[PDB]
């Protein structure tokens, strides 16, 4: 299922999206990606929407 998180820090820019199946499947899938700026954020779970919370 597709789905958009939103990534915003105290003065840091974010957004992007992407596709999951499961709960875990967004989370194995952006564990490669937050590798980027190599944050420890946590990530929210919004079916309701579609849209996951983020905050680096």
């Amino acid at each position: 299922m597709t789905f958009k998180a939103i990534i915003n820090g105290k003065t840091l820019k974010g957004e992007t999206t992407t596709e999951a199946v499961d709960a875990a499947t967004a989370e194995k899938v952006f564990k490669q990606y937050f590798n980027d700026n190599g944050l420890d954020g946590e990530w929210t779970y919004d079916d309701a929407t579609k849209t996951f919370t983020v905050t680096e």
